[PDB]
């Protein structure tokens, strides 16, 4: 097994997965590790085992039908591991924790949101839909581009951005388009 966590990148207290070499820190996975469970499989692995049971589920779809998707099991997991894929960039450093407004010539959003409070709204099953989660996750950077205007900051917004919605696409296989 890898030696850092597959999230964050650091060494410290680690769990190793059993059906690949990927490792995690308690809190980095997504569920956090779970007590016991030999053999566990992380969310990579339990990711894959939905593709290959249902094989055209990689068919391609449409986003206005994946939204409307009600949170069960299957749902609940891909938003998890969706998540999670936004935390392995290191850049989400910045969109983790609550976030404070206070800038000449801005306003704070309405309503701040912030990826750590998603993770606990996931956590308590607080979302019905998919639509729940991707409107939480892509208000985020709306709020961000908003207020930070022309200051060079907003790329940050974006590039994230960026990597959450070719991973939605990924995840949820969208239908490729032009
Ligand atoms: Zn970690
Ligand atoms: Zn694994
Ligand atoms: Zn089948």
């Amino acid at each position: 097994n890898s030696n850092i966590c597959e999230v964050c990148n650091k060494w410290g207290r680690l769990f190793c997965c059993d059906t690949c070499p990927r490792s995690f820190h308690e809190h980095c996975h997504i569920p956090s590790v779970e007590a016991n469970k030999n053999p566990w499989s992380c969310i990579f692995c339990r990711i894959k085992t939905i593709q290959e049971r249902c094989p055209e589920s990689q068919s391609g779809h449409q986003e206005s039908e994946v939204l409307m998707r009600q949170m069960l099991p299957e749902e609940q997991l891909k938003c998890e591991f969706l998540l999670l894929k936004v935390y392995c960039d290191s850049k989400s450093c910045f969109f983790a924790s609550e976030p404070y407004y206070n800038r000449e010539g801005s306003q704070g959003p309405q309503k701040p949101m912030w990826l750590n409070k998603v993770k606990t709204s996931l956590n308590e099953q607080m979302y019905t839909r998919v639509e729940g989660f991707v409107q939480d996750m892509r208000l985020i950077f709306h709020n961000h581009k908003e207020f930070y205007r022309e200051d060079k900051f907003t790329r940050l917004g974006i590039q994230v951005q960026d990597i959450f919605e070719k991973n939605f696409r990924n995840i949820f296989a969208i239908q490729e388009t032009s």
